[PDB]
């Protein structure tokens, strides 16, 4: 490539314009939580096993942060949604269709799990393997990119702890899931703290401040910060 | 619920919306970091929150103690508290602090404002923050409580984040964030010698606009306030 | 004179400056992804060898050219970082030159002067370049090409203290890396699979990216070939002693 000027490809092209426009017809900003995943490591390790065998796919992290947060747009209606801003009327979708970056050589795409709001952990886990595996040998179809109401991009795929994903409008959020590192954190016991280690994880959620406000964000990514934090998924797993 | 419909957005929204898109295209905003100790602050705080409480009637909480440290750094670096014209290229620098505080609402979120902050000690400005607190709830706000704001303080750390990336609304020129306080294992140096201590982090994100601000005078400025807030000498400022 | 209760039209650095970050925004992709660096080893590298380096080479040696070094290293192994985007002809320019621009102060203004070639450089001779630019850019001594030509830039966005930052990046740049404070902290350490904390001097390296040209698994790969250069700090044949 280097001393050489070369056209980009058709997905390129649009990746290039899109994310330009994206930042002109919304208002981004990023709020960022950190989400301590060890119970989710820990029932990971102990059922990654008998999940596998049960439903003949891998369990990865993945599917744990894609079921917390389509609860959460369950849960909150109002981030689930799209703004026209020449009507000013704010439409609260129905389905999650929950687009998920994937990586391909040709470039970065999202395709999406349509109604994800009905899915199990087992589900979750078959799409995203049928998702990623026709991204990258080129047999995705035109129904498997649109609809999307939010998306999922994993940052920490490639070491960053955090980022500023950019959200395309219609949709109004995009959560980046950070590296999970073990970090010495203060747990507090009776009153008492003290220092152990604990798998972390930064959160960081674009949106769009013509949708969502950073309370209203604040509420969304509590709610998906608990649920994994408690991390309660064994008879989610269906094993 | 909401779902499945589509609804007209209330008059505070559709302005909110209007005014996030558009502050975005006509400044320049990025958001530089601090992490500041707040563990002299929760003492002091814990120490004299009784004895606040009856002599002002109001409850002591975090929040005077980050406006005081801000106004101080606004009147310090008067660069920060001004606004720029780019078509003339001239910046004006106020004289009057007007602190724009974000407040929760049941129609949403407004800023109204603490006009002339830098005149005021930390008592007044809790009187003056469960004032606006009260009447932002009530819809007890008049036009003079949302105008003239000079620079904004938002408490993100209200809903648990550590730290945004929050919009600034020109003319102001800055905004910013107070993160959650949280414990965190932290290096602290004592007669030359390192050791980990359990402290009270919080994390300060400025959004500046980089027409009125550089890099390193946000640097300059969150320097300000993170040492005043860290060597915590307030015990006279809460006239006890 | 006093800037309160005044109205001032602001100088020739400042005015560019913000005409340039308004539009920069307006006509690029920008996002900021961040890495944390153990510079542990970086730092006792630089203390043991920092009399000889001064006595061979006649300057002081910081922190700078061991972050420009990584990362002029790494615009030459991704080159599609080092490239510029032409929206109007949807064509990639791939640049072979890693001309770096360095964020340097000045009584005036924040400067950006350029070190040409960097990828033919030492560590030595990077170290002499930056002592150069920052003195001629303080004391007026620039001429038009060491302004022109960036193909990349470097910010020390921890000299005023802080952790990290979303640095505005001017196209045609693609990137722009802000170099944190280092920090101590505790850390978790790994040794024959047996975790423990141990203190360690950390950095946070925001790197500002347009996505018009880099995407977020080329910002990430970027980003770890500078992280695994910098904590490996195998550096001490680099220092030409």
């Amino acid at each position: 490539l280097r001393g050489t000027t070369q056209k980009v490809n058709r997905i390129r092209e649009i990746t290039a314009m899109k994310t330009v426009e994206a930042l002109q017809i919304s208002a981004q900003l990023t709020q960022l939580h950190e989400v301590d995943m060890t119970r989710v490591a820990e029932l990971r390790k102990k059922n990654k096993p008998a999940f596998i065998e049960k439903h003949g796919v891998n369990l990865t992290y993945l599917p744990f942060f894609v079921k917390a947060v389509v609860e959460a747009l369950v849960s909150h209606p109002n981030v689930n949604a799209s703004f026209n801003a020449k009507t000013k009327e704010m439409t609260y979708h129905s389905s999650v269709n929950l687009s998920i970056a994937v990586d391909t050589p040709a470039g970065l795409l999202t395709p999406v799990i349509h109604d994800a709001q009905d899915l199990s952990i087992p589900e979750i886990a078959k799409a995203i393997v049928d998702l990623a595996d026709r991204s990258r040998n080129n047999k995705l179809k035109p129904n498997d990119l649109s609809g999307g109401t939010f998306t999922i991009t994993n940052i920490g795929s490639e070491g960053a702890l955090s980022d500023t994903p950019i959200l395309v409008p219609p949709q109004a959020g995009i959560l980046g899931t950070g590296a999970i590192v073990k970090r010495p954190v203060v747990i507090t016991e009776d009153g008492i703290d003290s220092i152990a280690i604990r798998q972390m994880v930064f959160l960081p959620l674009t949106y769009d401040h013509q949708v969502v406000d950073g309370a209203d964000a604040g509420r969304f990514l509590t709610t998906i910060k608990d649920r994994l934090e408690t991390a309660n998924f064994e008879g989610d797993l269906q094993l």
